[PDB]
């Protein structure tokens, strides 16, 4: 029951990781991850839950 889509979730991922406009992933996807991933890992318990 939505508007958008039944799957609006993956249209953000299959359109994200794609290849045409390849959604915006192809670069920004590691870029923010590694941020995320990054003070997240590091962050997140002195490495992965310490």
């Amino acid at each position: 029951a939505e508007g958008d889509d039944p799957a609006k979730a993956a249209f953000d991922s299959l359109q994200a990781s794609a290849t045409e406009y390849i959604g915006y992933a192809w670069a920004m996807v590691v870029v923010i991850v590694g941020a995320t991933i990054g003070i997240k890992l590091f962050k997140k318990f002195t490495s992965k839950a310490s």
